[PDB]
């Protein structure tokens, strides 16, 4: 659910999901269309794509459990939706950590209309 995810992002990057990753580039946040603007935006696009192949799950509200095995995010057993949602989020937290260096504030609050071009999952 968005609660586990927001916590995950914070633990990883140190930043708060909102407003850092709630309105970034073209895919972080509310939907997306166009070309991801940078690496951090590519993480969002892939995450969206991840949620994308779980049609009958509900990522934003289904809660799941995860532990930390000396740094490592470890998704605990749940329903098949919860396990797979966890894995989606997990990779985004990491993808974020892994591209902090290029996180650019120029892309926070990016306007819709500049999200031009096309891109498939
Ligand atoms: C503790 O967390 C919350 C977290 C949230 O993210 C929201 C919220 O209402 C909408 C969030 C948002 C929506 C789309 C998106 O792509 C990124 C962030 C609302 C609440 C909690 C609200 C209370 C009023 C107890």
């Amino acid at each position: 659910s968005l609660l586990e995810f927001g916590k995950m992002i914070l633990e990883e990057t140190g930043k708060l999901a909102i407003p850092s990753y709630s309105s970034y580039g073209c895919y972080c946040g509310w939907g997306g269309k166009g070309t991801p603007k940078d690496a951090t935006d590519r993480c969002c696009f892939v995450h969206d794509c991840c949620y994308g192949n779980l049609p009958d799950c509900n990522p934003k509200s289904d809660r799941y459990k995860y532990k930390r095995v000396n740094g490592a995010i470890v998704c605990e057993k749940g329903t098949s939706c919860e396990n797979r949602i966890c894995e989606c989020d997990k990779a985004a937290a990491i993808c974020f950590r892994q591209n902090l260096n290029t996180y650019s504030k120029k892309y926070m609050l990016y306007p819709d209309f500049l999200c031009k071009g096309e891109l498939k999952c």
